[PDB]
DNA sequence: TGGAACCCAATGTTCT
DNA sequence: AAGAACATTGGGTTCC
């Protein structure tokens, strides 16, 4: 299960285990960006049906479980 | 002269209430189609121009409750 | 694993 | 006003 939005959980990118929608929606969120604003208390339900409602939420639970662009871990 | 939705300015008024255009699209849409959405928060969201994307549920509620109707027409 | 390339759902504007 | 057409966005899977 994805320690985000706990759909189908395929394998580590990006430092954890997560879906492939997440994966793709944690580089954009660095790389490219907008200000994302939660509209609840910071603290959206992320799952497969509604990852999409909060980009804030679940971009700040991408970085909370720890991911990061760099597998750099080589040194 | 603002959305009574979402506060983005008021293109008009729509289904018997005054509402920009995507608001006016959105509530078509919502009612004609399916409106099943579910809420991340707490069926509370702020629902502002840029907001208003995150959660139809809660912005198909805001339109509901502010009145807005299809029949407004014949309804006048 | 990472990412380019789709495809697609859902939204917002235009409609000399 | 109401709504069809179109344009775009942001997003999820598919392919290497
Ligand atoms: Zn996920
Ligand atoms: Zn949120
Ligand atoms: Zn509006
Ligand atoms: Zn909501």
């Amino acid at each position: 299960m994805c320690l985000v939005c706990s759909d189908e959980a395929s394998g580590c990118h990006y430092g954890v285990l997560t879906c492939g929608s997440c994966k793709v929606f944690f580089k954009r969120a660095v790389e490219g960006q907008h200000n994302y604003l939660c509209a609840g208390r910071n603290d959206c339900i992320i799952d497969k049906i509604r990852r999409k409602n909060c980009p804030a939420c679940r971009y700040r639970k991408c970085l909370q479980a720890g991911m990061n662009l760099e597998a750099r871990k080589t040194k």
